[PDB]
């Protein structure tokens, strides 16, 4: 029961809800002041930017970011790099904080209790199909080849499944399918993660992109609202409801991924840890991306900020500097120094005799002379002291900044601040 | 201590902030779904328009804006109509909600502990002069010969006084000032507002519009927020501190004002009551304005919303309507009835043989046939059902809706939602 | 060749070219200091809104606007309300006036020879399907149903074709058609038009909306260019070379129309002489219009100008303005006078005892005391003096002005400056 | 008359006219195919970002810009990075192309008949003081006090002088003044510039910077344009008449001027020449740039375009690519070459074993595999070819592209594109 016109319909009749939502706890000094969405990434971007420019570029102008957990960067950034919009031609970047009355109510008790909250003004869009979408995650999904799948299966409810190993299965949501994409098992974060069929190795994972009947979810949100035992969670609470009814489909990822090399696999990082988040920026630095950025037809938008081009000069003594698969943003100042594996960010001020290796440098970090950095992720506006080394005695980087269990150190303006180092410059 | 050229440097090395802040609880029910600064004037603007378009037109291009209660619709409008700015010709909007996190805690105990949370934000734009702005009050005013007043008398807090008759000066800031304009007594919000020298029938009172030493101000919050007995509020216990300091001078606002009529007294309504919000606007519809808003040399700025052409049309009876003294603003579409002494703002629908004198219809109205209206605010989106009537029987409009003392009514969706009537369209 | 996901990749594929070019000889003195589609028309379009806002609503965000004659208030119309884009998300509006060197060259010789000399900068957008859209025309028109229509049949080149009266069928380009909707005679503008079968009294016009395979567009230019005998046209050269090699197919205009009625005809007019322009603004001044502008899922985008409310005031004598059946846009100043079946644009100021009918003011246009205006056109910034009476005596109007054939008058400031009246206010 | 806030009230009454115009015969091939003020620099910017700029952070929001010969580019740049204004608050981009009405009229015959003919529209600005800005010139200027100095001395024309070297003074306009700082003697590009009394090597230059009183300037060109011995220049015609009234001024550039460094002489450069373009630019990448742009208090606005980051990779052999001295924009893939003195601005490709020096890429130039690049100016889009050899040997680089007597060669396509090599990459 399909048109031909019905792919340029449905995101016109669309609404995309971006659970931007709290943190990840597991990403233990990166985001005290910040929420995951709001974690830069990429040299330039932030998480954020790429659940709103598959937003765009799969039609769907119509969004809804739900902030709660320190947004005064994603609130700014949505100002400054996603307000060119126009309210007359049905397009607008809706921001839908918690909204504070008395001495201290309403603060979404849970991710399915965030939708309910806004609930009066989502009704007001006019939505036929609701797009529930976990913007804390990194990929290139077009939505609406999903949303077809959704509508030509007549289906309700439509959970983006995609496999993942089954060592990692224990924290999304696993399902089990039929001949017909028809979830007839989920369950939610289990402790022991039932694998696929015929791929033992593998199970067939929750992405958190949910596609909906509009009249479905209005009529789901306060028939489990008003559930004194709920959770108030789509996975933990929902999801399991409308597959009990049998009226919840899963939609292939591969389908809707937008990738530029056909034969590979699908790409996708939630940046779950410390690591994975250290891993995840350093393959746009390799010599071929997993993650295309330099493709023209799929674009991320983001906060194209006015800075000066890349400056490199000499050292105090007039020597070259160095470079091996490298990103150097707009901004920064490299004196002579090697940069090698490396991602620096907007404003990277590198003085003289540095060594830098498999590092990190989000922006406005200042690093001083004859520093040595090795594998290590430097937080905002850090200001390195001179001589600093980091990433060659564990033992000496473990008592004085964060590193995890991996190798990968954590380096913060309050960890510096704590030996006595001044950062006010 | 001046110079030629100090009356363009200073705009610059300068920031507002606007205290956009708590509510109006004198505002019965106009308030209860939004806040002060996005209640609704003029046909098109918003509160917070007149406290931003002067930092404009006055050189000041960085402004900050705390929003605490109830700021979706407040968020939204900075979002549309505040977003044209470019952040590398130092100048934005930076909006200040309070930050959130572990579900319940930084709600802002004061006007001056708003400030104080967000005081590690403000001292990153390297501001010298902080212009502290209450932006729930209606005027035009030149803070650039303001920040020159205090430039020019080498002052550290520079508090703009202007006099009000005596019986509504127990609500606003008393003060009391010497020959060289410093302030010698002040007391915030007195039982009996003391009197001018020379004029017993009007008090010197503070309009919320403090001009401050950077300097000065960082080092007063933080010894004012280790205060365990202080009520944290500019008026009730820093302006006082000041004072007795003897370092808080008088700007008069008649130098600082903007007026197209020199002849004429300054505009300042600061839309207390229901009544003075009403009177406010309709002072626009009547023939000579006390308030220009067809300036040229000092306009507003807003969100210029996508509206067509306020359409007339025939009744069902094929009549004329009439209209008198009134402002129709875009979208509109009024079906032959009488308009008088009225303000309808956009998309307020009129249909036939309507009656409507003195009456502010804020935006989205449904006017149904045969309604007669007097004296009245119509809230957002009401949709008033057919042979209504509102204005002529008091003691049948105060069971109703709500009825101030002095006659005026207030209709929201919730009064016409509470007598049966559908508000579903 | 119809794939599931077809109707929404092909606009991304394509690009519009809108011939906004020369002007409309037939419209004597509207359009002397203007191209034709920067007319005004509607309170606050121009009529190149028309032929923009369906390339955006149909997915086409790459336009390319060919401007030669008076191009000042187009371009800064394009520049003011068109220029919200962003380069990197693949869609711009790009403005290609004829490039000037030497002093003297470079001027366009015809409507096909402007799209040759900007075709070093065409094939750089790499489109495959090239809209060819003349923008001095008004309608609402969704191009992903004609990019379909001509993606599905196998064609090279694909005019859009509606039914006229055969009495206004010889300003059009007559084709005529098979049962598989392909072009076997194409003729442009006869003397004689040719009907169609089974309606004698009716003719299938061109409507100058040509879509191109883009590989078949360059190639049948430079291989035009180069002959000496062409005139440089679509409809005088290029079309008969197409349908003479039988790759030229028909689109019905009815398919792809955009009309909130579907039992109503499709709606075009072309605005030629001056008095279709009159009636058609009207229409939109009566009780149900032809043409839906208070429709929101095909909005029209348009210089949204901040002007205050449209202000109805008490005349000298303190009586009423009555209004019937018009539109008064915003910033206007009526002084209680009779509007009837009028259109009043921004800014128009309207004095006391007027008595205005069938009229159309456009912009800041200055009606003085005592006026009587019937069946007229008021252009520009027209200072009309007091006591002036219009469309009463058209032996009086005819020698003042200009008075077309059918009782229309158009006023201009030269028309009025010749008789002595000062137009400097 | 130096009033109180008189610095603050000037940029608002004023106007100012950028006679982006004509080109610079002196630049051979560099502008063939676009305006002088669009010749790109700075790794980002182009010429007339700079006399565009300095009116923004001067106050003056209201701008002028005359264009005439190629300028599509200019005309495109302007619309995307000079398209932030509101009309409504007094501020614009105005565009003025010479008006074509029927068919090779309306050709701009001088720099005067410019302003001239464009004068019905700048008396609607209602500006007292216009500013005559020549914005083919790089430099970093007030002119807010400028137009004070014109406004304390009651003058009526305002020129900015500078002193130059006798050497260079035949190209601009030599004055001399007296202990009021009057023109005495005015002369246009003269053969034997006069000299300036104590300083026999240096000539005291016009820069291209006139301040007018506007009730002047109307009066001058309209008792000019009447002339038939007249050119219809500022230079050559006006500023003699003015001069020998005794009604013209000399306002010294070294007081207006913006520099971080106080104890460093003024920075002009009129990128006369092709070899003061090389050499201008590759100041920037200097250790000390005589051009502050990492500078806050006075940036330059320009068309802040989205790019990637800068990504450095190594070469098919695997190793390092080395840098010195040189910037690197956004977009821009150096795979493991040798770049010295360099500046390679938006989206330069640069394949492996390349060695660059003293160069200026301009941007999507791809430099192929094993090229040698030494004192050259690569223009845009060039697909230089693998294995060529440049600025080795002067007389093999004299007969395939461009080279000035001083050595600085300089490639364009079409140098390219006429040796065989294809530049359709
Ligand atoms: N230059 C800076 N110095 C110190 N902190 C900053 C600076 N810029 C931003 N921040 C703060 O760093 C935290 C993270 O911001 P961001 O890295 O932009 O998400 C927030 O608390 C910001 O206010
Ligand atoms: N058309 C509408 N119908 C019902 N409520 C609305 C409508 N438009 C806005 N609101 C709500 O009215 C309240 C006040 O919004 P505002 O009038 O824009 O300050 C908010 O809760 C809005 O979400
Ligand atoms: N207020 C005005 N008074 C006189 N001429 C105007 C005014 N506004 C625009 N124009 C001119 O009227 C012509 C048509 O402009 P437009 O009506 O905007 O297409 C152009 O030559 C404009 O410069
Ligand atoms: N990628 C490109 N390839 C060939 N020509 C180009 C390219 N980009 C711009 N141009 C042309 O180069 C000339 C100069 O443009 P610009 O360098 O932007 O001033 C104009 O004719 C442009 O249309």
């Amino acid at each position: 029961n399909d048109h031909l016109m019905l792919a340029r319909q449905l995101p016109l009749k669309s609404v995309a809800l971006i659970l931007a939502g709290g943190r990840g706890t597991r990403l233990k000094d990166l985001t005290n002041k910040r929420a995951k969405p709001a974690v830069h990434f990429g040299g330039k971007f932030r998480i954020i930017d790429f659940a709103l420019s598959n937003c765009i570029n799969s039609g769907i102008r119509r969004m809804g970011v739900i902030t709660q957990y320190q947004s005064h960067t994603l609130v700014q950034h949505i100002q400054r790099g996603w307000s060119f919009f126009n309210e007359e031609m049905n397009e607008f970047v809706d921001l839908l904080p918690a909204q504070q009355r008395m001495k201290g109510e309403n603060w979404y008790r849970g991710t399915a209790d965030a939708v309910t909250q806004n609930l009066d003004i989502i009704r007001r869009y006019k939505a036929e199909y609701v797009v529930i979408l976990a913007g804390d995650h990194i990929y290139k999904q077009d939505y609406s080849r999903m949303l077809i799948d959704h509508v030509e299966k007549g289906a309700r409810c439509t959970v983006a499944c995609m496999p993942v190993p089954i060592e990692e299965a224990s924290a999304f949501g696993v399902m089990a399918v039929d001949e017909n994409d028809k979830i007839i098992e989920f369950v939610e974060k289990p402790a022991n993660p039932p694998s696929m069929p015929n791929d033992p190795s593998k199970s067939l994972a929750s992405m958190g992109i949910y596609v909906f009947d509009a009249d479905y979810l209005y009529e789901l949100l306060e028939e489990d609202d008003r559930d004194e035992n709920s959770s108030h969670d789509f996975g933990k609470d929902l999801i399991p409801k409308i597959t009990e009814a049998g009226l919840a489909y899963a939609h292939p990822f591969p389908l809707s991924c937008v990738q530029s090399d056909p034969d590979a696999e699908p790409y996708w990082r939630d940046v779950g840890t410390l690591e994975a988040y250290w891993k995840a920026n350093l393959d746009l630095a390799s010599v071929v991306p997993e993650l295309d950025m330099y493709d023209r037809n799929w674009p991320i938008r983001t906060y194209n900020e006015s800075l000066p081009p890349a400056k490199f000069v000499q050292d105090r003594s007039g020597s070259h500097g160095m470079t091996l698969n490298s990103l150097v943003s707009g901004g920064c100042v490299i004196s002579g120094s090697v940069v090698v594996q490396s991602v620096l960010f907007s404003r990277v001020r590198v003085n003289s005799f540095c060594n830098i290796d498999s590092a990190v440098l989000l922006p406005e970090v200042w690093v001083g002379r004859s520093c040595r950095l090795r594998r290590c992720v430097i937080d905002r506006a850090c200001v390195i002291p001179e001589g600093m080394v980091i990433g060659e005695n564990a033992e000496e980087d473990a008592r004085r900044f964060y590193r995890s269990e991996e190798g990968i150190v954590l380096v913060t303006r309050e960890m510096l601040r704590k030996l006595g180092h001044k950062q006010e410059r």
